[PDB]
């Protein structure tokens, strides 16, 4: 079997966030209210005159809101997109998925996603308590999940729905959110915010390598119509993860009471790193068969 | 907020198997094939004449099968019974489940169950490799799960189905498998077999405490007709976890080639219900539940 997979399975105890920082709760120990929740430098409208025209506490409420929103979207992605793909592999629904090495690598990833959900859930609860955020509008559906559900809606056959779910999860796990990596390195924000994202990023880098190996092995064992289906679905999943939907920004800005929120939003790097998914496409020998313009590899 | 829930949440990093023995895979290192997989002492037909009249390799193959069978059932219980109940709580379908202390304790439990599945899956894989078992017959559907399907068939509405799933999960997590506890303490079997079960039991002791606290809190917030279904639901789940089904024994004796397997099973390990009894008290359902709780086992 895959030496990459063997190596990833062996490294998991030395690498995983759940093993090496299970005590994340205690990181709020000596909290400092004076330190921001989110870095202004990665806010796209940070220097828009209408955002600058606001009062300092209003800008701070937007930053806090964007931090909470980012954590909400991470949890929804894990729960609705990434974990269901991992679960399908473990269920043995694809030929070749009964392999001990595939099963070990993916079950480890499932433990990691559980702990990721734990960390991000903690981040929301602690922030809401400490910032005294009593109430907050029930946020919109993920654009990525909306696309998934619409693809699946009129699909007759379970075998094809399984392919779509796998591909959506695979793309999610190989296309790293710019906010994950930018938040991870940021020294200006709450140290627990930088830390949680640092931990998640370390695990996600391994998850992308696992997904590349696992998808190669399963595609190789798939029949032609399964293979064909995987191929059609890739560009659709890739475009869903490339698509920016700034509905969340509008709600945050309106929440904070910033005047001209519609103007600021309507007025509008932060691209995902698609390196992993490009490697995935390469490993499948699909380097000319996928209709997607891959963005440049980010500096970070 | 519950002081028990609070203590268990803050102790989780020190307690959790996932933190303490993530490298469980490496425990197979200096592997000794001479050490049995499973203790004869706890095999219900160990002293049956037809079992004793089989060859040494045949009896050792049964022990291997029962160990693998144990692990298969643990995984199935976690996947089909325990995790769904915990997920239901996290999906906030019940009033009062949005509480951050409840969410922390249950999410930590969910991390634990994913790691338990991992441990048990690898015990199966490492045993099958080292003992050279190339094929194993399809296993029977869990008795507990078969009974679950039945109740859900009888109670088909979405809101009914949530309550049944929760109770099924709750009973599973508060009634400790005799085999879990007896394997954990066994000094004669493969050290990693007693280790995995020791680790799982340590976690499960906490989970039982968690479930009693959570279910109580969720009980307070249900409407008349939800409470109704939960109270009527408890004894059926409890009966399900108490009913002893012999079908998996008859399969190990065949997988091993033992003659008169039917007679053996014809001629034929009660859970510790202590945690579930407490759950019943905590709900004030002491007089309401028609179920006869067995005496606590010494272990």
């Amino acid at each position: 079997g895959s030496a990459t997979l063997g190596r990833l399975v062996r490294a998991w105890p030395r690498r995983a966030a759940v093993v090496n920082k299970a005590d994340i709760l205690d990181e709020w120990a000596d909290y400092d209210t004076l330190v921001p929740d989110y870095p202004l430098e990665i806010v796209p409208f940070a220097e828009h005159p209408l955002f600058l025209a606001a009062e300092p506490h209003q800008r701070q409420r937007v930053l806090t809101g964007m931090w909470i929103g980012y954590n909400e979207r991470v949890i929804a992605t894990e729960q609705l997109i990434a974990e269901p793909a991992f679960d399908l592999v473990m269920h043995g629904v694809f030929p070749g998925s009964d392999d001990p090495l595939i099963r070990k690598s993916v079950q480890q990833a499932i433990v990691d996603e559980s702990f990721h959900t734990y960390m991000h859930m903690l981040a929301i609860d602690r922030t809401r308590e400490l910032r005294k955020i009593s109430e907050r509008p029930p946020q919109p559906e993920l654009v990525t999940y909306r696309r998934l559900r619409r693809v699946l809606a009129d699909m007759p056959e379970q075998w094809e729905r399984d392919i779509a779910v796998l591909v959506w999860g695979a793309v999610a796990e190989t296309c790293i959110n710019a906010l994950l990596a930018l938040l991870a390195r940021d020294a200006t924000i709450q140290p627990m915010h930088s830390l949680i994202t640092t931990l998640h990023l370390r695990d996600e880098t391994a998850h992308g390598s696992i997904v590349v190996e696992v998808v190669r092995e399963l595609y190789a064992r798939m029949n032609e119509q399964q293979r064909r289906a995987l191929v059609r679905c890739l560009p659709i999943a890739l475009e869903a993860f490339a698509e920016q939907d700034l509905s969340a920004l509008l709600l945050e800005l309106n929440a904070a009471g910033i005047r001209g929120a519609e103007e600021i939003v309507g007025d509008l790097r932060l691209v995902r790193d698609f390196s992993g998914a490009r490697k995935m496409v390469e490993q499948l020998g699909l380097d000319d068969a996928v209709d997607f313009d891959f963005p440049e590899r980010p500096d970070w």
